[PDB]
Parts: C-alpha cells; sequence; structure tokens
C-alpha cells in the first residue's frame, strides 16, 4: 500500500468502503450533498489507468464535480461531524482546498469541527462509512 | 525525507523549529503544560541511534513524561487551539492515544479542536511555532 | 523524496546529471545506443504535469523509443558495464522488461552484469553520469 | 508494507519464506555458509521490539555474525548465483557493506553476478527461496 490512511472522522454506522488499489493521483471528486454529506465518489490514478471509486452513500443532495487541473493538488481538508435527525454522528460538511482554489464547504457546518493541513504530501484517495449519507470520512496520503 | 508532514495547527506567531533528519520511531515525548502547551521535547531513533529533538517552547506550567514501552505507538493525537492572554492563537491542549492507554490532557481541552486518527501510520515526529508557548503543532508520519 | 534511490552502476568519468522533482510514474524512455549506450532520456508525470528529463548524454547510436501503454509498468531492468575505446568502465548495455513486453537489448550485452527484479514497486525515474555516453546508471523506485 | 522489494535473485527451487512484519531497522544478520550460502537469519525492530527472522536454510557450512552498531547501516549488498552440485542455481556468495566495513564475501564467488548500491535508503529485511542451502534472495528496503 504504503500510504498513510488517515480516520475515521465521524460514527460507527453505516458500512465500511474502502479502495482496492495503489492511488498515486487524485483526479476527480464527485460529491453529493445538502443538509449534511450525502455521497462520495472519486477518480485516481494508477500505472497511468483511471480508476473509479465508489459512488459510496445514498442519491440524495445535489451533486457537485470537481477536477482538478494538471499540477493541482490538495493541501487541506476541513470538515465537521455531527449529529442530523435521528443519525448520531455523520459527517456534516467537508471543504477541499487546492493549491489554485477553495471548493466548499459543501452540506452545512454543525458539529464538531476537523481540519488536515497537509505540509508535505499528496491527498489520493479516501474511505469511510456509508449508508443512505456518508456517516464517516477518511483520507489517504503519499508522501512527496 | 519519506515522511508525510501535517500542520500546523495553531497561530502565526512565535518561530518555526523543526527536525533535522530522518525519525523511524518515537520513544519519548515531555511536554510543558497548564492552561495551555508551553514546551515540546522528544527522542526519536535514527539508524539504532537515539536523537533529541526541542525543547521548544518555555519553562512555564508543569512538566509530563512519556515514555513508551516496546510495541507501543501512537495511533492518535487530539488537540485545541484558540487564545491565550495576549496571544490571538495558540496550542490550548493537546492528548496523545498510543495503542495501550491515553496520555493527558495537557493544557485545558477548550476551543477549536482538532484530530489526527490514524489507521495506518506511525507517528515519528513532531514540528511547530514556539516563543514562550506552543504557538503551532504539526506532526510527521510514515507509511506502516 | 520518498524514493528508493539504486546506483550508480558503471564509471566515474562523465557528470552526474539527477532530476529535479517528485516522479510518480514512469511514462517513456528514449535510448540512444549501438556498442554501449549513448544517452538516456525519459517523461514522468508529477501532479497530473508530464516533465521531460534528459537528454543525458551524446548524439551517437541509433535511437529507440518506449512509450508504456496504461496498465504498462517496468518489472525489472537488466544491463551490463565495462570498458569501451578509451572509456574505463561505462554502461555497455541495457534491457527494461515490462508486465507485458521486453524492452532491449540495447547496447551490447557484455560485459559485467547487473541486474534489478522489482517484487514490490514502481521504477519511475533514473539518473546516472554522462559524457558523450552514459558513464554510469541509477534507478528511483517507489513503494508500492 | 509501503517497502521497496527486490528479488529474487537466484533460482526457482526450494521453498519460498519471507517476514511477517513491518521492520524499520536490521540489527543483526547470521549467516551460514561454504561452498555456496547455506542459511540466513536475521533479526529487525518494529515499533521499538526485536524480532527475529529466520532461519531460513540447511544447518550446513559455518556461521558468521553481523551486529550492527548504532549509527551502522548497509550501503550495498552484492553476490553471485550459479550452479553447485545437482542444484541449478542457488546462492553462491553474498558481500555485505555498510557505512563503515565491508563483511565478507561469504561462500565462493562463482556464476553471475549481481551488486545493489544503495544512493538513498535502508535495507531493513530480506526474503529469498531455501531448502538445505538459500536458493534465491531478495532485499526490503525503506525510503531515506
Ligand atoms: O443532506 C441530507 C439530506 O438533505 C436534504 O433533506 C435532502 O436534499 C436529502 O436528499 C439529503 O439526503
Ligand atoms: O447513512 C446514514 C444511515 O444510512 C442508513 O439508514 C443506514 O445504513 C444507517 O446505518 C446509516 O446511519
Ligand atoms: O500554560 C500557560 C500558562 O498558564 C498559566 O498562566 C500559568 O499556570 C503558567 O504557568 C503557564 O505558563
Ligand atoms: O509563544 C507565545 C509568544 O512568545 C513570545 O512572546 C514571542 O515569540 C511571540 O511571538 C509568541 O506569540
Ligand atoms: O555506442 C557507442 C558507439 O559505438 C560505436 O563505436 C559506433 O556505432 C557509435 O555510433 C557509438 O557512439
Ligand atoms: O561519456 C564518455 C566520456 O565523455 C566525455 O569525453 C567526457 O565527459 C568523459 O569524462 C567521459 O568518460
Ligand atoms: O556451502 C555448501 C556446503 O559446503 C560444504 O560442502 C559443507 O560445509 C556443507 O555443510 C555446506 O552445505
Ligand atoms: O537448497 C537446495 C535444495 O535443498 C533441498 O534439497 C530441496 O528443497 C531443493 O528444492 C533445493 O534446491
Amino acid at each position: 500500500s504504503g500510504l498513510v490512511k488517515l480516520g475515521l472522522w465521524g460514527g460507527n454506522e453505516g458500512t465500511l468502503q474502502d479502495i482496492d488499489g495503489h492511488p498515486t493521483r487524485l483526479t476527480k471528486i464527485v460529491i453529493r450533498s445538502a443538509h449534511a454529506i450525502d455521497a462520495l465518489q472519486f477518480d485516481y490514478v494508477e500505472d497511468g489507468k483511471t480508476f473509479a471509486a465508489g459512488q459510496w452513500g445514498g442519491n440524495g443532495g445535489k451533486s457537485d464535480t470537481i477536477e482538478f487541473q494538471p499540477g493541482e493538488y490538495l493541501i487541506a481538508i476541513k470538515g465537521t461531524t455531527g449529529a442530523l435527525g435521528a443519525v448520531t454522528n455523520l459527517v456534516r460538511s467537508l471543504t477541499f482546498i487546492s493549491n489554485m482554489r477553495t471548493y466548499g464547504p459543501f452540506g452545512l457546518e454543525h458539529g464538531t469541527p476537523f481540519s488536515v493541513p497537509v505540509a508535505s504530501g499528496r491527498i489520493v484517495a479516501f474511505y469511510g462509512r456509508f449508508g443512505s449519507l456518508v456517516d464517516a470520512f477518511g483520507i489517504y496520503l503519499m508522501p512527496y
């Protein structure tokens, strides 16, 4: 693997979903959100071929697409976790900050904050726990 | 060099302090704290030799020592940042969770939280910004 | 920076040439050769952008181009070192073996052999020593 | 794992033997040898605890022990593979070069040479194929 794997942020419900590969570049994120984060889908590169992970989560909210340009990469992720309805603890919001611009916040910023500023490294993939929504979230990082 | 470097959590004052080496094992932390985190000092192993980083920060508060046992390693770090006195934003508290027990809280766990749960990897060193207190804090992780 | 760097195979003359980047994928090699290896040039990907390293070496011999397909990567490299003309020790031949086919031999496979079979990892870049020919050769590998 | 794994050098007989761990430091090698390399055993450090790998191979030849000092690490390995008796291809000799001294050659230098000079990295463990002798040999390297 040889990735640093951070997580999980969020609760214990839903079902664990994870990659089966060796990503070296994150190229695309499709995120569904509204009052919380509904679903995650992302594309990564491995040995020059592009693979799609997800979609993980439900079909609620509205969709937003992040297509990273060549030379663009994530330098930080922020979010919040907390209650919604009957769910004790899930991912309420996510913000993706690249070296060129900020994407988000997606969802609504309620609950306990978290933040992952990256001084040296590359974010290449994600994992989490998912049901009809994103119960929990985690990150794969590669040394730079 | 092949480490993922996360940070900084906290403010922009004090002075940057950082390691000059290639750590593969964190063996000891000495932390001074009271209402905030006053100072950090830690030992790491490189090529079988033990090196001391720090002390970074002042001589206020009280001292606590964490000596990791063989087979003991950090699985998560928590903290809070915020104002103290005349300082706009510094590290108010830190908690270190190993696979055997929890160390802390050091400081006071009020203010804005951050958290770094490690699903796969090893925390091997730290860096930050320091004056008479710990202005900012960061972490080095190795893939596992 | 988080790469394993193997080398050098060959002699001590010519001039050191090396990359200035963080490669994650080798996409192309252009090699000039005849009785020895005359020059090396290769393309790699970093943050989704393609960068060209080299050409290192002279304009003798004949050119061959290796363009790796998506999903194609090197699993082994072979070569030989030895004398040519007035040069005490240089790279006489190189063979590049991918998971799909074998490229070469380039040069002449006489002299002292070396071999780098990769059980787990990825070859992402090269370096060496160069004058009018390839005096010496080395390899960058990434954990897989 | 997050190690670069090189190999195998040697033949296809014997039985594959390999580590079940995440070594970060090689501390000791015990090698049995005579006309070829008979067996390998080595100690490594993981999360500050010492683990013994092997012994792999038979009980022939004579034993030699390499105990690395703090601050001592391997910078290169050399060897030869080839026939002995009824064995078509096995490991005939090995030499271990540290930043302080050279250990070996062990065995007898017959057959096809190989060499692994390390410009950047650390050798932390080995694997191979083994019967009554060392049929084949491989190396684990960590980025530095
Ligand atoms: O964000 C959670 C939830 O928010 C809103 O109620 C709707 O858009 C749903 O489709 C969505 O699942
Ligand atoms: O995603 C929110 C919610 O989705 C579904 O209802 C179930 O899988 C729950 O376990 C989960 O908490
Ligand atoms: O921790 C910051 C600061 O907190 C309080 O003001 C006192 O207890 C000091 O000893 C300490 O330096
Ligand atoms: O550490 C708290 C404080 O210490 C010193 O007074 C200076 O370095 C300041 O810049 C810093 O904010
Ligand atoms: O390859 C080294 C050298 O080999 C021969 O001398 C010739 O074919 C040259 O074209 C070439 O430069
Ligand atoms: O490359 C072969 C030869 O090329 C040039 O003449 C010089 O750089 C030499 O040092 C080198 O040995
Ligand atoms: O080295 C292979 C072989 O060499 C010699 O014949 C003896 O020392 C044996 O014990 C050993 O197995
Ligand atoms: O190690 C040399 C030899 O040992 C044993 O005889 C068997 O396991 C063989 O397969 C192997 O080739």
